[PDB]
């Protein structure tokens, strides 16, 4: 009752091992839950490039993920996307918002990912994902997510230019110390729920991601979110940005923590 989709094409990756980390996470889920992943996209080396070149390069992978996610969302399984980078959500979030216009998105992330081409100082596509899905800028992959239905969970050291866009759009922010079961349940109210997680939300030192933001959420807080959301309301879950070689000891330890965090939801759907 889980549909596993795995991105393996480059989508703006600047870190070296996020494709391998997605592959390793997928394999752990296949072994634990008896699944067969649907693998999409062809790998490519990482690079420190501007969004205006990385985004066109990623079109084929993004369209293939959109197609697979749409097929799963139309049916009754729990849609689970294991994504190399959070930028895959530029393709999936518009599908979620079109299919489930009543859904609330829990965007669980150490950053706000709310920059636009005008505000970004890095040029990094991964910092523009949520603003793209909400239509503040045109990614070429659609929009349609109402910012009133998007909730940033765990975000912290947000710069003031990005915080200004967040407040103007009306995106709610729950900081890590406040991201308890009660607060997340208050945020989703009575709506179907989509969860999109970037592992940089966590306190650094456990799961290697791309960015290291101090004073993050603990793994037990993530598990408490998955325990609190009723299975009947959970549409799907995206897991992004494990940065570890697929053959490494660290990828093995990291997937163990990941499996523990997601077990309340995935066990219910298994
Ligand atoms: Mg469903
Ligand atoms: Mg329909
Ligand atoms: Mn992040
Ligand atoms: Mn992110
Ligand atoms: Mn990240």
């Amino acid at each position: 009752m889980i549909d596993l989709i795995v991105s393996q094409g480059r989508v703006a990756d600047r870190a070296a091992w996020m494709i391998e980390g997605a592959a390793r996470t997928a394999r752990a889920l296949e072994e634990r839950y008896g699944l067969k992943g649907h693998y999409v996209g062809e790998p490519a080396p990482h690079a420190d490039d501007d969004w205006s070149v990385a985004l066109p390069q990623a079109r084929e992978t993004l369209v293939a993920v959109r197609e697979a996610a749409t097929e799963s969302i139309k049916g009754d399984n729990l849609t689970v996307l294991v994504n190399n980078t959070h930028s895959v959500s530029l393709a999936t979030l518009p599908v979620v918002a079109r299919e489930h216009p009543d859904a609330v998105v829990l965007y669980i992330d150490g950053h706000g990912d709310f920059n636009t081409p005008e505000t970004t100082d890095t040029g990094y596509l991964g910092g523009m994902v949520l603003s793209g899905a909400c239509g503040l800028w045109d990614s070429g992959h659609g929009a349609g997510l109402r910012p009133e239905q998007a909730v940033l969970v765990g975000s912290r050291d947000i710069d003031e230019g990005e915080r200004e866009l967040i407040r103007k759009a009306g995106v709610r922010v729950i900081p890590p110390g406040e991201a308890t079961a009660q607060a997340v349940l208050d945020a989703v109210k009575d709506a179907p729920v989509w969860i999109s997680i970037d592992w940089d939300v966590l306190e650094p030192g456990s799961i290697p991601a791309d960015y290291t933001v101090p004073d993050g959420m603990l793994p037990a807080q993530i598990r408490a979110v998955f325990e609190a959301i009723p299975a009947e309301r959970l549409i799907g879950v995206e897991l992004a940005e494990l940065n570890a070689p697929a053959d490494s000891e660290r990828a093995e330890q990291a997937v163990a923590v990941i499996l523990d965090m997601v077990a309340p939801a995935f066990d219910a759907a298994a």
